[PDB]
């Protein structure tokens, strides 16, 4: 098992008074095993983030970004984020391929720009309900990672992180049973495996994210395939120390 | 007899430390000394710098962008969010995002409605496509963007509203808009308004000119009857954006 990643994803929330204590408790908080821990704040907010933030186990990411710098009302760069200083991303969210069209041939792109610039990446892939009813899951999944795969080089796989979060269990309390969770990472990293080799496939990192809760973190990190977690809801509580604790 | 102007800089995707900080001692070390709004919207990222440098008494901070509600949306960032950190001015509607990002009519309204509830004031983008344009369709296009603004709106909500007109017909094909052909369209837009909504409505409204403004173009278009200011893009991101404040006295 390569080394862990506990990352926290504050989607759209957050505000001064809820963020200063909660940082604080990060910042107290003093994990012993080699652990990496990544928080992604809005973008209005990593500003005092990255000002507050002392934990050295901790990294900042962006819950977003485009490819280059422009004509884009609205949106933020890699480049910009760079130059500030942000070195881990969050991309393919299930959020932003169901609301806001990202699809698997935009995200793919967003990905290899990402992995150039040097960052660090957790690329977001996941079925939905409709999806694993109809038995698709694999396709879909795969289809997904294959996409981005396709433009990546074997060196850029090394700043590469996977989080598979079924969209049936976010924001539903409906988390995968720990068989469930390690059936379609195997899948994951079987298909990695045979397609850039064991040495990729061996140092790779999956996570599960979905209705991740301090009660159910241990179970699901007893699985082999099983890396970590990308947390939402629990993430903007001090219960996401536990769940770091949960990866020893 | 018009109303108090507005010049908005629209720093879009862009900018870095190096780059704003130099940019905002400029437009601290500015005094004018007329009666005019001035805007400055930059990423949300780079938000809170400004926000702690900035000193111009005649400037507010704008988000280029916002969504209704705060939750799981991966990327966004909420009205709510802005308000508590004290920003009360944003831009919707944007050119940008309604042909990159399928932001529609009735999502922009939307977003509208909200930020009006909420105590924003809001800069709404309308404008025509090339397409749109040689088809004949420019108020029909026009219109009706600002009218599904208008059936979310309550009469009081007005005050806090202000329209910049994008000329995307130019735009998106490198031509320059001539003063005339953008009043010919502001003409059109306070017409509807002055008639559909209000006579009173129609004398506060600040219709902003939203297409390429420069410090040589700035006056010509500014000396037009409906034309209340602008809404500069590149032109923003230099110590020029000074110049097009002055070409408002
Ligand atoms: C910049 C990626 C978003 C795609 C919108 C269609
Ligand atoms: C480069 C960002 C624009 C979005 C295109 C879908
Ligand atoms: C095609 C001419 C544009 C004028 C719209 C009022």
């Amino acid at each position: 098992k390569p080394q862990p990643i506990a990352a926290a994803n504050w989607k759209c929330n957050g505000s001064e008074s809820l963020l200063v204590p909660l940082i604080e408790t990060l910042n107290a908080a003093t994990f012993d095993h080699d652990v990496q821990c990544v928080v992604a704040p809005t973008f209005l907010h990593i500003p005092m983030t990255k000002a507050r933030l002392t934990n050295p186990k901790f990294q900042i990411a962006a819950q977003n970004a485009i490819t280059r710098s422009g004509a884009f009302t609205g949106e933020v760069s890699l480049q910009i984020l760079k130059d500030y200083g942000i070195s881990w991303v969050v991309l393919g969210h299930s959020e932003r391929r169901l609301y806001y069209g990202e699809t698997n041939e935009i995200v793919a792109e967003k990905v290899a720009q990402a992995c150039a610039a040097g960052f660090h990446v957790i690329v977001c892939v996941g079925e939905t309900n409709e999806e694993r009813e109809a038995g698709r899951t694999a396709a879909v999944v795969l289809t997904q990672l294959a996409a981005v795969a396709q433009k990546l080089s074997k060196e850029a796989w090394s700043r590469v992180v996977i989080a598979y979060e079924p969209v049936w269990a976010i924001g539903t309390g409906k988390v995968a049973t720990p068989q469930q969770a390690q059936e379609v990472h195997e899948l994951l990293r079987r298909w990695v495996r045979s397609k850039l080799g064991t040495d990729i496939a061996a140092q790779l990192r999956i996570l599960y994210g979905g209705s991740v809760t301090a009660k159910n973190a241990r179970t699901l990190y007893q699985m082999r395939d099983i890396n970590g977690f990308l947390v939402g809801g629990a993430s903007l509580k001090p219960e996401f120390v536990e769940i770091i604790e949960a990866t020893k």
